[PDB]
């Protein structure tokens, strides 16, 4: 009965038949977004209403809606015709994929510049990708996407071992019609094949590798009730799945004695982008906003057992709405499992002669998405201590180009005529904090160094210093690892028992934010990414760092709006955005496709607990 | 057959009845350290000479001695008369940890200091603890060891619950004198008890844990031959001991084809230190090296297994001399074993329809050693895909002082009247390079951001520059987090196929250095840990950031000193000297004992391969 329990196919079609009834989804209709919508502050006492969101898309050029539908009571809650040159087109639809290469496949320009290079059309693959917002007049207000070339050998072949450099063409999606063919000269298409299982370029399999058998006798540490509430080892959430963002938690919370203190309120990645940076006017357009403008979750893989989940899994099977309204499961989309994670705490006292081991072991919440090129893994890790923990895995197969004669301090070279450009992947975690309940608050806190002198003799000394970010207009921040700068959130009106605010640490990665000079459309439209932490007062229409409609939307939503308000931030129910991301210059052993990198952060407690919470683990 | 074989305890007692032979291990002498050395540069082609060093103490009073032994040929090399006022005291003996307190027992400032507190002596527990160099002339050329209290109220009592600050004393290990007893004040001694085994503190111990197995039912991946030699998935080692630096890899090459390619020669923990913050008089002097002074290698723990080392364990028992030149086994004091990694690489293509996924795995060589209240977990990693990584991870119970009335800049409270000084964990890794053979350089890499002009219109574009690091002038280098900083350790005789130099990337963590004053004590005896990384020329006699002799030793040795002679390292035999550590400001969860926190860096290839080197891992 939890009203955050995963959408039912039985709900996505009682949206679909509440729409239709209201004369909202008629033939031309697509749903270019549907996701349930999380409980209003204090609706737990009242009785639940179930509300979903809908982005619908018109075929016919019409203008696209925002709809709240109530499923319970099946009416619609509000309808609004948005103006897309304002305030952003809908995320990228499923059915536009195929649709740029199949327009330019008889444009005569496009199809020149294939015969000037003596590529066979059948063979050219386009990829469909979001277009942002540059100089072009004529697409404010269009759906427009660009494509770029990649030749396919046969039909099994990676076509990204062969891009199609000097070339790129727009494309109206809704008219129809090609609008820009650009060809800036011919480059050599890259020839050596990039098939990760030809046994040409794999070689002969290892041998080498003997079995890993993880397996529970028992079966696993937690339960799953309601569909998706998990309890394990005192921690308490709900598991919940949109088609934006993704696997979101909610409600995280552990049970310290009798008292089940809530820590985060919803986690999730609320946008994830990835900027180019090679200045070449073929890809320096290029900036994918996955989760805003292409929908992770959407794409999800279905996890198979033994390959991408290791030991006892339990797996959920989220639905999601198709273009029409009807739902559709990702069987398998979701792996839970608890693994073990070495030891957790170890003393050999010489002067008691008790010797004291124990392990540790962490709850692991993840799904892997993929992208074109790209394929991400989501992990979401909860640990005996209480630390709380995100780690992003990147993974596919790197986004190619030529490699210029000469080389390129933009792009890195992967085989021969073979290039990678440089470029960033930055994602958003937005944590809607509840440290001990609503009323929180951030300080920033460094390490101090001391000066040799009266009071430090000796110069030994060190200090540390924490500021409360009291209001929005003091809480965007950066980075100094060099000072070992922390953020920790913390409830002023609970204390622990040595009479300090409870609270929790938020450690950074401190890697590289966004590159791009601040004068640029990226800088205005990924402006969450140039600063490493944000601070809001909560606002329940205040969801994504990029705003609602990401799509060729250019800067005047997200986060720089929501803090211009220059709310109260100190003791009040508050939201903390952190940017992170990875630096990615390819290098060789990422070709033909990429080992994993890693980026995250987590949060540990800080005089949350009493005393170590893991003093009750038992031996073995 | 291997020179890099660990000591056998017939080769101990070889080099003890050698030493006796010789007249250099009568009954007042006592061995401080014992280690074998490795073999000289270009070696291989002569035949083998096993050789120890060895740091003989004389408890008569008589000046200690360093001595080489050939064990091969039966010869003393060489046996030379050391002055420790000027190059610095052997390290502590084991059989010095309890002469503080035995000494102190019968000392009427010490008994006049503890009636004033109402303690009884029978039950005051005295810490060994390193003295360092401060102000006190008397201690030139003299063994001293400083002294601070703990009451322990029963024999199985944790006595770290109950400092007694305000009182430090200063003892001669070899003349059985105090020489100094200081008496601050009292201070409530604080009466909670620590012990996390004793049910009242833990309360009922948890049953919620299911069983995790971990089995590998045709063994391991991994072949060991000579000992200590291991081979698992295209990697080749050995592993070596030393009493000092604990586990030491030898020998770090890759199998890439039908060539074994080098990579790491030698890669130890060369150093580790930790400094605290407090400025108190009874602590202020306080920093404890626990490889240089203490040898962090002699107090690994045995493993048990499926407790500190779970799955399919290959264990090593490496041998050290007790303080007479007798061998001693330290059974199962390295674990070996391979665990699963998670994804490896995938990726589900769209236009091929092909869906791949890879497993990922890592073999791990450890140790864990306790050093007081401390203990450490020393792990060394490699990765399928050519990544060497380290970590290390700290527990224990943390040390403590009395909480001061008003609160404290420099101490954190654990629980009623009970402080935790501020302090900082800071290890030097000492890679010993063979990136493709000797001939190495190091490169500093920071991304390049870029203005938006001409050639960068959109102001999308980014880069890189790297930075040859030619002399040892120019090798002492900071982090810069936010630049992306790494150091690339390549061979510009060593190309790949696209005609670039083979190399490795050294990814830091970018945690604060050293913290105290430069002008301290501590900032000239652990120089190293003031600076990221550090490059020299290799030398035999260059082992320790610190030097030979740590103990009570000033300035003057170590990495300061060599780099002075401002030697060539654009394409030589150099050495890598990484910095990395923890700063602690302990946290209520810290107490009774502390959960494991980490540190540590990576080095992953970097134009090393012709292109992925996992892909021939089999699926499933
Ligand atoms: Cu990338
Ligand atoms: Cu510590
Ligand atoms: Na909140
Ligand atoms: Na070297």
């Amino acid at each position: 009965a939890s009203p955050f329990r995963l959408a039912s196919a039985g709900e996505i079609s009682e949206v679909q038949g509440i729409l239709r009834t209201a004369g909202l989804l008629g033939p031309e209709k697509r749903i270019a977004y549907l996701g349930v919508l999380d409980p209003a502050r204090g609706a737990g006492s009242e009785a639940e209403d179930r509300r979903f969101r809908v982005f619908i898309h018109d075929v016919s050029g019409a203008r696209p809606q925002e709809v709240t539908v109530s499923v319970t009571n099946g009416t619609v809650i509000s309808a609004v015709e948005l103006d897309t040159a304002a305030t952003g087109e809908l995320p990228v639809l499923e059915e536009e994929f195929e649709v740029v290469e199949q327009l330019l496949a008889t444009d005569e320009r496009w199809l020149k510049a294939l015969a000037a290079r003596n590529l066979d059309v059948s063979k050219v693959r386009v990829a469909p990708l979001s277009a942002g917002v540059f100089e072009y007049a004529e697409e404010r207000g269009r759906r427009i996407l660009r494509g770029l070339a990649f030749v396919q050998d046969f039909p099994e072949d990676s076509a990204w071992a062969h891009p199609v450099d000097g070339l790129v063409a727009y494309v109206d999606v809704v008219s129809k019609e090609v609008t820009r063919v650009i060809d800036t000269g011919v480059f050599p298409v890259p020839a050596e094949h990039g098939n990760y299982t030809d046994p040409e370029l794999t070689g002969p399999l290892r041998t080498t590798q003997k079995p890993i058998s993880i397996t529970q006798p028992e079966g696993p540490s937690f339960t799953v009730t309601g569909g998706n509430h998990i309890e394990w080892e005192k921690w308490s959430l709900d598991v919940g799945f949109d088609v934006r963002e993704g696997v979101v938690l909610h409600n995280i919370a552990f049970r310290d004695g009798d008292r089940l203190r809530p820590i985060i309120n919803r986690a999730s990645i609320a946008e994830m982008v990835v900027p180019y940076g090679d200045p070449s006017p073929i890809r320096s357009w290029q900036n994918y906003f996955d989760t805003g403008e292409y929908l992770v979750g959407q794409y999800a893989n279905s996890l198979e057992l033994g390959c991408d989940c290791l030991g006892d899994i339990t797996y959920l099977s989220p639905v999601i709405s198709d273009a029409f309204g009807n739902p559709r499961e990702i069987r398998n989309g979701i792996c839970m499992h608890e693994e073990d994670w070495g030891i957790l705490a170890k003393h050999s006292d010489l002067w008691s002669g008790i010797n004291y081991t124990r392990r540790n072991r962490r709850m692991v919440i993840s799904f892997f998405t993929t992208i074109g090129n790209y394929d991400y893994g989501f992990y979401w890790y909860l640990y005996l201590d209480g630390t709380i923990e995100f780690e992003a895995k990147a993974t596919g197969v790197v986004f190619t180009s030529a490699f210029p004669e000469g080389g390129s301090d933009n792009i890195s070279q992967l085989a021969p005529g073979l290039g990678a450009p440089f470029h960033q992947h930055i994602f958003s975690a937005r944590l809607d904090m509840a440290i001990d309940g609503f009323t929180n608050r951030v300080e920033e806190e460094d390490v101090v160094r001391q000066t040799m002198g009266p009071g430090n003799e000796r110069g030994n000394a060190f200090s540390r210093k924490r500021t409360v970010l009291t209001r929005e207009s003091e809480a965007v921040r950066e980075a100094d690892a060099r000072t070992g700068r922390t953020w920790i959130i913390s409830n002023p009106e609970s204390k622990n028992r040595l009479n300090e605010p409870v609270g929790y640490k938020l450690h950074a990665h401190n890697q590289p934010t966004l590159l791009a000079d601040p004068g640029s459309s990226i800088a205005r439209r990924a402006a969450f990414a140039t600063k490493d932490l944000w601070v809001t007062r909560y606002a329940d229409d205040e969801r994504y760092p990029t705003g609602d409609f990401v799509n060729q939307h250019s800067g005047g939503a997200g986060l720089p709006s929501y803090i211009a308000q220059d709310r109260d931030i100190d003791g009040q129910d508050i939201v903390v955005w952190h940017t992170f991301g990875l630096t990615h210059f390819p290098r060789v052993e990422d070709w033909p496709i990429m080992p994993v990198d890693t980026v995250g952060f987590k949060l540990r407690p800080e005089g949350f607990f009493d005393r170590s919470p893991v003093l009750d683990v038992p031996a073995n």
